[PDB]
RNA sequence: AUUUGGUCAAUUUGAAUACAGAGAUCAGCAGUUCCCCUGCAUAAGGAUGAACCGUU
């Protein structure tokens, strides 16, 4: 969580600062991309010491408060179709739900440029 | 393109039993040191009081 926190802190004082600047160096988001990456490795690596075929990014993104680690990706991540499924036990029966794609949105979107 | 990072311990053994592994939490009081006040003692050191004359 704390690495989390960490990252967060580190990804948001890139993007708050250098607004604008960040979509055009592309090394940067490059290095963003696979800073993430990383990162997310690591808790994989800590969770198992096999690294898995994919984790759901649920575990990563999901913010703090739901339980999660809150990561803020600056990256395309794929929330896959399988990885939204979902059921309730209700009196009625098991109504379920399953799955356009969707992706975890990036930090991009959400600090406006300096402009 | 495959694979290692994946062994419960403990006990009874000459695999079975076990099955994760064995005081908690809340609250007093005293002591320790330093400080302040208070009463007493001990030394020292003051300050002062009390009629009226004394002793070979």
């Amino acid at each position: 969580t704390k690495v989390a926190a960490k990252w967060n802190t580190s990804l948001i004082s890139l993007f708050t600062y250098f607004r604008e600047a960040i979509v055009a160096t592309e090394p940067l988001l490059d290095i963003l991309v696979k800073g993430e990456t990383r990162i997310q490795n690591r808790v994989k690596l800590g969770l198992n010491s096999k690294m898995p075929t994919r984790f759901p990014p649920a575990v990563f993104y999901t913010p703090k408060e739901l339980g999660g680690l809150g990561m803020i990706s600056a990256s395309h991540i794929l929330i896959p179709a399988s990885d939204l499924s979902w059921s309730k036990q209700t009196d009625t029966g098991i109504t379920h739900f399953r799955a356009d794609e969707k992706l975890i949105p990036t930090i991009f979107r959400y600090i406006t440029t300096w402009e």
